[PDB]
């Protein structure tokens, strides 16, 4: 899938993945 909403704070990873 593709990142839907990434967080600028650590973890900088994505919070919600878009299907």
């Amino acid at each position: 899938a593709r990142c839907c909403l990434v967080m600028p704070v650590p973890p900088f990873a994505c919070v919600k993945f878009c299907s």
